[PDB]
């Protein structure tokens, strides 16, 4: 693939540190060598010593003199060794992609360790887009991603969606407007990329079938666009198994994917990942370099030791905990939803994730009923307009999160809305 | 001031999370809220349950059941409120600055914590430059600054310097190219800001002096553009006292200050602070919010817990024995090149910081002797060409740390300096 072409003029200007020569000559000169290049402090001026870590449950996490220097001081801008190796194996075991032995030229299987997986879209999205770009994906689409892209100044292309994602349907009828040869034109502005989340979409809770995703990718193929697989609810899926991954079927080397540890192990340590093309991979470490640098050396050390300790099995037997716990959570929302909107409101079961999209039939916008009304009741909701390129566009729906409240908090929630439909619907 | 001016249309463009102005709401309702609006996960399934983390010396932190959950769950953008109102009050002690009591729109002081002081930096040069827009700095420079700058495609205006950094002379100079009111005018490209590290330039080790400093603020009013004072070596300045900074003379609100943290309490940590104007400190908040996030709120959590306990004193008092200790290695690296390199090198002693900037005599590209022959012989040094905007032009310069070697270990560095220097001179 010719990945230039997915490249803006500024990411491609990016070039390395000046450490990057130093470390590649490290490893082609002596061993006890002494070094006066890197702009590394001393370690033995940091005033955290040692560390000792609780895990669940009567696990320690311990670390030393010796490695409490090293999580205090600057480490590789693709993040720590240790964790790139466990996440490159993990990968290869979860979605063994085509790609792991291509050349690096022609898209090998990359990974990066980022601060949170929005730091890895965010310069993704920064390494792709030029003003006037054509993007694509659907919406209620994740605030979070239409908040980044508003500012680049790209056209957003809206792709049809039901309860199982995006329509591959209305994918191929938006293309049809292009010709596949358009790709390689340069007076033409054929989609950069579609963007999606395939698991448990943030906020409808909607996830893509097998099915679905190799229709999606034939096309991504026949009209040469990126897949950008924003996955951070793919450790999160209700049903047993986990559906193939677009980087599963990834045979061109088009497949951007992001991982997040958010949900699972924690979202304010800030740790995520980014799978990819080696070209691609290269753009966005280049521009961490000059930004974070690297992500928390303590915090990668910390997981890093948790997931080799636990092992594959054990990694995965804690997201079977966890998915346990929101499949719950998930029961006990529609239970909620069944006794207090049957009639008032309409809303599918989420097949990942933490959310509840819901729709207020005999309304038009939610927003006043549920930022005001509901708050002077003592209950909040997210009205549904944040998730819209146009959120200034009214919205009859909801997104309510399952991931905390109680069940005895849910039904409160549900039948204050519940009343306020009744209200909001008997007004002349 | 005019702060829209300065910035791109993108930043300008950039709007707040959802998240935000459900919080807004949250104090303007009831007390026990039920709220499903938000997006936070469960935090009693991440697998860290308590910390100990010792202390320098004798002293702990302790992160209990309920402080684990906060460390390990999202907070927010601008940072910690705690950390924030600290490190407010260290700004306002050390700086005094004039923007305290300043109406926002009038460029308020304001601060926001970010992943490292590089994070800040990289957000303000992306939220001001357009490409072709003119810039001014005094090279060498440092090297993540310069690779941070190319892709903007910014025109970079070398300034004068010498031992005392800026030639405030040179800066006239370049400024009367112009003329005042061109600042005011849309079609004319009187620079964005200028740019300087003025404690301990990386990589000459020179520091600015008050006198200098009023004459280039000064300067500064009279062109109407911002200063970027990156000051990682505000805390590892080799002279007593402290020189008055550019934030502490800021009457106009012009300047945008970042500190580090790397140098004196952990770099691998990743926490640093921007102190600017409150309409510039927003639009890189706003950014911060769709690309990192938040720093670690375990990180921040870690220093924040450390920072109380010491007290403002406490934390002085620790940057006073760092400064001691790095004192000490000056002393040593500075012996080291007297006893090896008289004769053979020329250098100046730093102000400030941790690099020796050496120059090489008699030879024009020190290069292949630092990235070739020095590496084979076991020793590692910086050369020069990474500091300058032209890094293909040949450097006689190289950039020695003495954060970490001992005085044995820097005596066997520059025999075999020497010894290469010496192998140079004599091919014809
Ligand atoms: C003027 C100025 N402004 C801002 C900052 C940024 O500081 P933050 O940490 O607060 O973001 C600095 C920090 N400087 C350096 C930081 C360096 C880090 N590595 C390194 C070495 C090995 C592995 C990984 C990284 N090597 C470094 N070298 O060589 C440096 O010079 C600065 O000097
Ligand atoms: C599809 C998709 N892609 C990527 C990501 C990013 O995940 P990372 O952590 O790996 O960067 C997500 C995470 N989503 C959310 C994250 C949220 C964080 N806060 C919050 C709440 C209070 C204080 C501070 C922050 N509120 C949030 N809300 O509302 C979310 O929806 C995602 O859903």
């Amino acid at each position: 693939m010719n990945y230039a072409r997915f490249i803006t003029a500024a990411s491609a200007a990016r070039n390395p540190s000046p450490i990057r020569t130093m470390t590649d000559i490290l490893s082609r000169g002596p061993k006890s060598m002494i070094s006066l290049a890197g702009g590394l402090p001393n370690p033995n001026m940091f005033p955290f010593k040692t560390a000792v870590i609780t895990v669940e449950n009567g696990k320690t996490i311990q670390f030393g003199e010796e490695m409490m220097k090293r999580a205090l001081q600057y480490s590789p801008s693709a993040g720590i060794p240790e964790l790139l190796s466990w996440l490159k194996q993990l990968q290869i075991k979860l979605h063994n992609p085509p790609t792991i032995h291509y050349p690096p030229s022609q898209g090998q299987m990359d990974l990066c360790v980022t601060s949170g997986s929005q730091q890895g879209l965010c310069k993704v999205f920064e390494m792709i887009i030029n003003p006037g770009d054509n993007v694509l994906l659907d919406e209620p689409a994740y605030s979070g991603t239409l908040q980044s892209l508003h500012p680049l100044g790209c056209n957003i292309i809206n792709v049809a969606s039901d309860e199982s994602g995006i329509v591959p349907d209305s994918l191929r009828d938006i293309l049809s407007r292009w010709k596949p040869e358009d790709a390689k034109n340069p007076q033409k502005n054929t989609p950069k990329f579609l963007y999606t989340v395939p698991n448990g979409n943030n906020p409808t809770g909607n996830s893509l079938t097998s099915e679905r995703k190799k229709e999606i990718y034939e096309l991504a193929r026949k009209y040469d666009f990126l897949i950008i697989e924003d996955d951070p609810y793919y450790f999160l899926q209700f049903n047993s198994g986990r559906v193939p991954t677009f980087l599963s079927m990834d045979v061109d080397g088009r497949v951007i994917r992001a991982d997040s540890f958010s949900k699972i192990i924690s979202s304010g340590l800030r740790i995520g990942f980014l799978t990819g093309p080696k070209p691609l991979i290269e753009r966005v470490i280049l521009h961490i370099q000059v930004s974070t640098l690297h992500p928390s050396t303590f915090n990668q050390l910390m997981i890093s030791q948790l997931l080799h300790e636990w092992g594959e099995e054990g990694f995965m037997a804690h997201v079977d905990r966890v998915i346990d716990f929101y499949s719950n959570q998930k029961d006990a929302i529609l239970a909620a939803a069944d006794k207090w909107l049957t009639g008032l409101a309409e809303w599918h079961v989420p097949a990942a994730g933490m959310f509840l999209w819901i729709k207020v039939k005999g309304i038009n916008d939610v927003k006043e009923l549920i930022e005001e009304k509901a708050v002077k009741m003592g209950v909040l909701m997210l009205p549904g307009n944040a998730f819209y390129v146009d959120s200034s566009a009214p919205s009859p729906y909801l997104r309510a999160s399952f991931s905390s409240a109680s069940p005895e908090q849910m039904d409160v929630a549900f039948q204050v809305l519940a009343q306020l439909i009744k209200e909001s619907l008997l007004v002349p």
